[PDB]
């Protein structure tokens, strides 16, 4: 049933987070979900929630699976050149669980467990899921009118699909998105026949794409995902959004090689101009911590328009309160926080350094619990929170909240 | 009015000491003290004025006081009193020559800087000297035996006191200060040991408060021959259990001021068991986690006193947990309160200004360390600091009348006196 499926993929995204190099950066998850459920918002019988995750790994690919769980390298977004681009291997991705194509190839079918390692080799940079001529064929009719629907450009499907073949046609060994998703000429033509018969539309990518792309190739460095100042230099000369995004981008590497003087005016004139703004305001806490000006960046936090509706901000005011020596201002806002997003491992870890500072070991080790829960090892998630229930009294409120709590993660444990 | 003018003559000289004299502001050892003092006073006879009795950092042992009621000890009185009622017979002494007005009845016969510099130069490690009369002597010993009596401690320890001063005026080359200020011929002597003869025979023990306050101002403000020995440390480790723990609290301390905090924690901790709610170790117990940055647990430790309402004690060690642990304004709410209801200590004004520091009041901040300067004589510098804090806030507004108003009396305080 819906159930199941919704289960088995927390299950696969439980054993992804475990092992997978997930990038867990509050203003890259919120805003690959926030641009990925804007296409949700548009499709058609969806019945799942969706999530979208962010691995780092240099090889361009994606894919789903069930619980409409969807998986993207950070590889795209050196690939796309906009954002409609981008958008545009989302919505493929989409309409695959939409039509439950992997679904159905699970259904003709140790059977969990082998495609769970499939999917495990897929993510890891270092026996692979492959999708047919029309299950591709209906990946893009569908996704390319999730795409319209949801204001971007239609061409962008087949510029990208034109640009990834161009590029891909003579190797002997193309990139793995083209290993799952097989891009013949039969269907880069059909695609570029379905975006010239619907209207054009010029759009211009978000400012949040632009920085998005580059903190992932700045921050989250490694192998051919650099930042090369090739194109910082390129975006100098472009439009107005990608100027900034340009000096947002070496005011990041410059707070990456410690040069935190150099940061703080490289990162001075786009703090002027937008200072309610998540992307510089959690550049400029990590400067100002960087040199123990935790204060600082308490203050300007604490001012923020949206503090107390960002996520991103409510992270960062908290760690500044921790770097700050503040624990309780500090665990007073994980404590909602934590309980606000369930999911998020970044919570749970700072609300486990609150707990420990503050010295309330329980709470610590219940805290502990849920980053280990959410990252596939349940058994030691259980552990912890044995011990926690051991530190409060028999029949106490607590230690039916953590006898509670082991018995749900011990029940998950029996499904599979 | 003589009492007026006294009060304020000695509230002169007191601010001159704290701005200038190394005294031991200390919670627990400045309230023992005047605990002790004021239980002799209590006792004593045509007591006209408040009185405040104050703790200096110096080795060499002397006793003095003044106008208002204000007497000054020497942290060396705790290297020579072996038991309570020696130290309680100094501080009688010295009450009585108050009561009889000993020195304001010498100085009927420029000259209000005189006497303050002579009584610094008696304070300050640094040594113009006062000495009274050998009938004011004897007076102070007669009336002084009588109040010690009356209140509980033991007659016998005067002249006991005034014999081991003696010992200590021919087998040493140094003649002690003390017997300068207050010379001892042997017929005071003599005088002192036929009162006490005829006096009931009384054996009193040292309250467990003095060898704690012994060992805290020999131990944590140690300072030349003012030590806490390990001969005497082992020598407590003998006597009554009272002079155990005591002995116990001492190498806690000093495992402390070491900074072996973790040897410190362990030794505090059978004391603490058996006693968990008086302050002597409830203060070491926050000082060694704050060492380690456990703000939190001594903060727990001390919601769960029982006096924290009455004990300043309690109050100001909860205040700095709370700063510490980086809730200022919990420390504030404290501090606000104490401030009012002990306005002339300085150590809870110090903490307001953390906390309002802390809090970017920065008015409230310069107000709050305009009181401590003001405390220490330094009102010009309190009017400097009021004067940016009165320059901070709307003109008509009650923070800017305030502020003003405090400048205004802290002048009237200024032209009393050149
Ligand atoms: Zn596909
Ligand atoms: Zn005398």
């Amino acid at each position: 049933s819906i159930g199941q499926e919704m289960q088995m993929g927390d299950y696969y995204v439980r054993q992804l987070r475990g092992s997978a190099p997930l990038i867990n950066d509050p203003l890259l998850t919120q805003y690959i979900n926030s641009l990925g459920m804007r296409l949700v918002s548009h499709a058609n019988s969806v019945k799942t929630p969706f999530h979208f995750f962010l691995i780092n790994n240099d090889e361009i690919n994606a894919f789903a699976f069930f619980g409409g769980n969807v998986v993207l390298h950070s590889a795209l977004f050196r690939y796309s050149d906009n954002e409609s681009q981008l958008a545009s291997v989302m919505a493929h991705e989409i309409s695959h669980v939409t039509q439950r194509h992997l679904a159905r190839a699970m259904e003709d079918q140790t059977w969990v467990g082998a495609l769970g390692s499939i999917l495990l080799a897929m993510a890891s940079p270092q026996g692979m899921i492959s999708f047919t001529q029309q299950n591709e064929q209906e990946a893009d009719r569908i996704g390319i009118q999730v795409l319209q629907r949801s204001g971007f450009d239609p061409q962008a499907m087949p510029t990208f699909l034109e640009k990834l073949l161009d590029q891909a046609r003579y190797s002997s060994r193309p990139p793995e998105i083209l290993l799952t998703h097989p891009l013949p000429e039969s269907r880069l033509a059909d695609a570029r026949n379905r975006a010239n018969q619907m209207r054009p539309m010029v759009v211009q990518s978000s400012e949040d794409f632009y920085l998005a792309k580059a903190r992932t190739l700045g921050m989250y460095n490694s192998g051919r995902n650099q930042l090369t100042s090739d194109l910082l230099d390129e975006w100098a000369k472009g439009n107005v959004r990608q100027q900034r995004a340009a000096q947002y981008g070496r005011a990041l590497q410059a707070m990456e090689a410690n040069k935190y003087d150099e940061a703080r005016k490289t990162l001075q004139p786009l703090l002027a101009a937008e200072p309610g703004n998540a992307w510089y305001l959690d550049l400029a806490t990590d400067i100002d911590l960087g040199q123990n000006k935790a204060n600082e960046a308490i203050n300007r936090l604490k001012n923020a328009r949206d503090l107390r509706t960002n996520p991103v901000l409510q992270l960062n005011l908290a760690n500044a309160y921790l770097q700050g020596g503040q624990p309780q201002e500090a665990a007073n806002i994980l404590n909602r926080y934590t309980f606000n997003n369930k999911d998020d491992s970044n919570g749970w870890d700072l609300l486990a350094q609150a707990e420990a500072a503050l010295n309330n070991r329980d709470q610590e080790l219940a805290a502990r619990a849920e980053g280990y829960a959410l990252a596939g090892r349940l058994d030691q998630a259980i552990s912890l929170l044995s011990s926690a229930s051991s530190q409060v009294k028999l029949g106490s409120l607590q230690q039916a909240r953590y006898d509670a709590r082991i018995d749900q993660l011990r029940q998950l444990q029996e499904r599979f």
